[PDB]
C-alpha cells in the first residue's frame, strides 16, 4: 500500500502525525522526517524513534542522558526498531527499516527522544 510517509516536526514540539499504519504487504517501510521550524537542533531538535509501545520509556529515558553527541539515543539500544538521526531547522531524513522486524497485533510508538519532547511528541504505528 502506501510504504511511505512523510513526517513533520516543529518548533512547537508537535509531529504533524499521531498514528502510522505500515500495510503487511511492505516488504520494507520508509519514514520521512523534516523540520519546517526556526529553531536548531539543541534547543528544538527532532528525531523519528521506533519501538514496541512497552519500551518506549526506558529508550526516552536512557536518550535522554546520552546527550546531543549521541542523538539523545543510547548507544546500541536495542528496543530501537529503527531510527532517524536527530534534525534541526530546514533539515531531513529519511529511515527505512524491514517490514519483518514488526508483528501483528503488538502495539508499537514512535516518538522524538530530545528532552521533553516524547510527552507531546509521539505517536501509535501498528502492522495492519
Ligand atoms: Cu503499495
Ligand atoms: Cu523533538
Amino acid at each position: 500500500a502506501e510504504c511511505s510517509v512523510d513526517i513533520q516536526g516543529n518548533d512547537q514540539m508537535q509531529f504533524n502525525t499521531n498514528a502510522i499504519t505500515v500495510d503487511k504487504s511492505c516488504k520494507q517501510f520508509t519514514v520521512n522526517l523534516s523540520h519546517p521550524g526556526n529553531l536548531p537542533k539543541n534547543v528544538m531538535g527532532h528525531n523519528w524513534v521506533l519501538s514496541t509501545a512497552a519500551d518506549m520509556q526506558g529508550v526516552v529515558t536512557d536518550g535522554m542522558a546520552s546527550g546531543l553527541d549521541k542523538d539523545y539515543l543510547k548507544p546500541d539500544d536495542s528496543r530501537v526498531i529503527a531510527h532517524t538521526k536527530l534534525i534541526g531547522s530546514g533539515e531531513k531524513d529519511s529511515v527505512t527499516f524491514d517490514v519483518s522486524k514488526l508483528k501483528e497485533g503488538e502495539q508499537y510508538m514512535f516518538f522524538c527522544t530530545f528532552p521533553g519532547h516524547s510527552a507531546l511528541m509521539k505517536g501509535t504505528l501498528t502492522l495492519k
